[PDB]
């Protein structure tokens, strides 16, 4: 699959805005992930303890890898498809370390949708939600083709 040039602006557009308070967003992210699907939260030694969502907003670890995650999934988007380098060792450890399912890849796109709805309905119209889940479509695609290589595919 390949996104039009469109697309990229409207994904890369709002991403502006994410980038704007990284920390934040990163926080509201994680958070709709480990509520919505608690079983998520497992794959985290770290975060396993977390309770409650003000457990959660309190923490400055899970604050911490939310800048981590977006920052490299901004990274990945920035590529505007070849995004080749920046998956090899993306996929590797989230096969063979962490064995992360495709299906949780599913979930986070899920809550990536849901947040930039929320905070940002004036640059998140039908469009722009349609080229940014092609964009987190086409990366999840790549990732689970090189699951596959690596002897895993979750
Ligand atoms: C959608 C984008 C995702 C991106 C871009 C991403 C990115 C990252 C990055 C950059 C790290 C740092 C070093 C490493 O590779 O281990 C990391 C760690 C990790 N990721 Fe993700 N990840 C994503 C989704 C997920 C999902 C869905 C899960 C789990 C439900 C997951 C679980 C983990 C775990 C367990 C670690 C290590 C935590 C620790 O430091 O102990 N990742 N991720």
């Amino acid at each position: 699959m390949v996104l039009s040039e469109g697309e990229w602006q409207l994904v890369l557009h709002v991403w502006a805005k994410v980038e704007a308070d990284v920390a934040g967003h990163g926080q509201d992210i994680l958070i709709r992930l480990f509520k919505s699907h608690p079983e998520t939260l497992e794959k985290f030694d770290r975060f396993k303890h977390l309770k409650t969502e003000a457990e959660m907003k309190a923490s400055e670890d899970l604050k911490k890898h939310g800048v981590t995650v977006l920052t490299a999934l901004g990274a990945i988007l920035k590529k505007k498809g070849h995004h080749e380098a920046e998956l090899k060792p993306l996929a590797q450890s989230h096969a063979t370390k962490h064995k992360i399912p495709i299906k949780y890849l599913e979930f986070i796109s899920e809550a990536i949708i849901h947040v930039l709805h929320s905070r940002h309905p004036g640059n998140f119209g039908a469009d722009a939600q349609g080229a940014m889940n092609k964009a987190l479509e086409l990366f999840r695609k790549d990732i689970a083709a090189k699951y596959k290589e690596l002897g895993y595919q979750g």
